C-alpha cells in the first residue's frame, strides 16, 4: 500500500469520522452527468477546471460561474431548478466508493466507533442513501448540513466538531480522525483539531493537496496501523 504524501506524522486515533459526499459515495460523478449533458445542449464542456471554480460553492453560486464561463444562456435560477431536477432522479444510483466496504467491515469487526458527517440536508441525503440503508446503518451516528448544532458549513470546523461531540463518550478532538475528498473538508478537519485523510479527485491540483495528514488515490490504500489502529487481517 502506497500513499501519494504526508503532511505530518500519523498520531493515534480512536474514532474516526467520515465525509459521505465524494469520498463514501460516487456523488461527484453524478453532478458530473448532469452538469455535462446540460452543458451538451450547448456545445459546451463542463470540464475540471470549470467543476473546480465551483467546489465548495452553494448551488446558486455555482450555477451562476458555471453560466459566465461556459457562456449559456439560461439565468442561474433556472439551471439550478433544471439541474436538482435531474439529480433527484439520478441521486439514488449513487455507488459505493472503493474501499468503503472493507474499511467500515474491518471497523465494525475491531469496536472502532465511526459516525457520518456531511453538507447534504435531508432530502438529498435520503435520495443518495437510498438502496443503501444498511451499509448506512452500520455508523455510530449521522450528522447532516442542516443540523441544528451546525451554525457555519466547511471550511469551518462545525461540521465535524458536532459530529465528535455526539459520541457518547465524546473523545478529545485530537484523537479523531476524518476521511474526505474536498479541499474545505480538509481545512474544516484541520481547523477543528483533527487529523485528516484525504481522496482526492485524480484531477485534483497537488497544491491542493497539501494541507491533509494523508493523501490516497483510493480509501482501498488506507493502512488502519498508520494510526494506530489494527491492521487488516
Ligand atoms: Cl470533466
Ligand atoms: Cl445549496
Ligand atoms: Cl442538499
Ligand atoms: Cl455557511
Ligand atoms: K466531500
Amino acid at each position: 500500500l502506497y500513499f501519494q504524501s504526508m503532511a505530518a506524522p500519523p498520531q493515534p486515533v480512536t474514532h474516526l469520522i467520515f465525509d459521505m459526499d465524494g469520498l463514501l459515495l460516487d456523488t461527484e460523478r453524478l453532478y458530473s452527468v448532469v452538469f455535462q449533458e446540460i452543458c451538451n445542449r450547448y456545445d459546451k464542456k463542463y470540464s475540471w477546471d470549470v467543476k473546480s471554480l465551483v467546489m465548495g460553492k452553494k448551488a446558486l453560486e455555482a450555477a451562476q460561474i458555471i453560466i459566465d464561463v461556459l457562456q449559456l444562456p439560461m439565468s442561474k435560477e433556472e439551471l439550478v431548478e433544471e439541474s436538482q431536477t435531474k439529480l433527484k432522479e439520478v441521486f439514488p444510483t449513487a455507488a459505493l466508493m472503493p474501499g468503503a466496504e472493507k474499511l467500515i467491515i474491518h471497523l465494525r469487526k475491531h469496536g472502532i466507533p465511526f459516525a457520518l458527517a456531511t453538507s447534504s440536508r435531508s432530502a438529498s441525503f435520503d435520495m443518495k442513501t437510498s438502496r443503501h440503508k444498511e451499509f448506512f446503518s452500520l455508523f455510530s451516528h449521522i450528522v447532516l448540513g442542516d443540523d441544528p448544532e451546525v451554525q457555519h458549513g466547511k471550511p469551518d470546523p462545525d461540521i465535524f466538531l458536532a459530529c465528535a461531540k455526539r459520541f457518547s463518550p465524546p473523545p478529545a478532538m485530537e484523537k479523531c480522525l476524518v476521511f474526505e475528498d474536498a479541499p474545505n473538508g480538509v481545512e474544516a478537519a484541520l481547523a477543528a483539531g483533527m487529523q485528516v485523510v484525504m481522496v482526492p479527485d485524480g484531477n485534483l491540483s497537488r497544491d491542493l493537496t497539501t494541507k491533509a495528514t494523508l493523501v490516497l488515490n483510493s480509501l482501498q490504500d488506507f493502512q488502519p496501523e498508520l494510526f494506530g489502529l489494527p491492521s487488516y487481517e
